[PDB]
């Protein structure tokens, strides 16, 4: 069998990326071989290649100014790809590459499955409506599953694959004893717009209890943020690490003791770094957004959940947290997202793919 992975130009140094990669990798070494290859549609060739070191991909270019044409010009070159290749599989990591597979499908006369695997909220991203022209799917959310659904897709063609993360042989423990609650945000930072820093900032100076917060991250809003702390009186309890390549080291090594991670994310694509953190023992506090957090939190058991907007929800979470009213056990966490781990996840996948055949 042979399977074809194909999406639009992207950056190259995503989370998406490592995670296709990773999942080329493990396939083309399940049986003597299952082979895996690429095709991107392109308007340039800014994507870096550094990801796609041992794998064979082709590319599409168009930068014709009418979408028209450079859809055809792309339908054609993928049928012509098609046409060399004979893929027994087609995996399309967008929207609109479904409808490319299709249509290609048609022109070349070849025969093969179309699987979508979107990475990003159909609802929150441009061509939702190309879902359709795939055959079976792999959501990476329950949120996804229903989008999907709501476009007249049965749920018996949509398999949850989730997404993976790696095991981890460390525990963060919570602060010692009447030491304060360590509050951690991870992530690029956004005033408003898709992350609310501005809600988690509100819900904290709302909260009960001795606290103290670690902020892993920046952006055009950092100076905005730093403003609005100071206007709450908190800004003596935000401590700022800006960027950093590793903020699971700076966890460890600067951080050593934490007892929630929050998000407060309007939407978002994938929350890896609630996975990031559960792998590490550390319970996590999360807006129930689009999407999954739902996916992953377990409330009582690996941290909770709020309804969107919700911040007196919030606030209550929080304070039950550092009171010790809601306690979570950090040996026991990692535990609790057992369907994200690698073998696992890469087992689930498969069987989402060959059950389908």
């Amino acid at each position: 069998m042979k399977i074809a992975f194909i999406g639009e130009a992207v950056s190259g140094f995503g989370g998406m990326e490592t995670v296709i990669s990773n999942v080329i990798h493990t396939f083309e070494n399940s049986s003597p071989k299952i082979n895996c290859e690429m095709f991107f549609f392109c308007r340039n060739d800014k994507m870096d290649k550094a990801w796609l070191k041992e794998i064979k991909y082709a590319q599409s270019f168009s930068n014709i100014k009418l979408s028209f044409l450079r859809r055809a010009k792309h339908v054609y070159n993928f049928s012509q790809w098609l046409k060399e290749t004979s893929p027994d599989i087609v995996i399309c990591i967008d929207v609109i590459s479904c409808l490319y597979a299709n249509k290609a499908r048609k022109k070349s006369g070849k025969h093969f499955t179309i699987f979508s695997w979107p990475h990003f909220s159909l609802d929150h991203k441009k061509h939702a409506e190309c879902i359709t022209y795939a055959d079976y799917h792999l959501a990476i959310s329950s949120g996804i599953k229903e989008q999907i659904m709501a476009r007249g897709i049965s749920a018996q063609d949509i398999s949850v694959v989730y997404n993976p993360v790696s095991i981890k042989t460390v525990i963060v423990p919570p602060p010692e004893r009447d030491k304060p609650a360590v509050f951690l945000y991870v992530g690029r930072l956004k005033f408003e717009g898709q992350k609310r820093v501005k809600d988690l900032f509100d819900g904290l100076a709302r909260t009960t209890g001795e606290w103290q917060l670690h902020i892993i991250g920046d952006g055009s809003d950092f100076e905005k943020c730093q403003a609005y702390s100071r206007e709450l009186g908190i800004e003596q309890r935000v401590i700022w690490y800006g960027w950093q390549s590793a903020p699971w080291q700076v966890v460890q090594q600067k951080i050593k003791n934490v007892t929630a991670l929050l998000l407060t994310s309007a939407f978002e694509g994938f929350p890896m770094t609630l996975l990031e953190a559960m792998s590490y023992g550390i319970p996590c506090i999360s807006s129930d957004c689009m999407s999954g957090p739902r996916d992953m939190i377990k409330p009582g058991l690996n941290g909770e959940l709020y309804t969107p907007g919700a911040i007196d929800d919030f606030v209550g979470h929080l304070n039950r947290v550092i009171s010790g009213e809601v306690k979570y056990q950090h040996d026991i966490i990692p535990g609790t997202i057992e369907r994200f781990y690698d073998v696992l996840y890469f087992k689930n996948f498969n069987n989402a793919i060959f059950s389908k055949l």
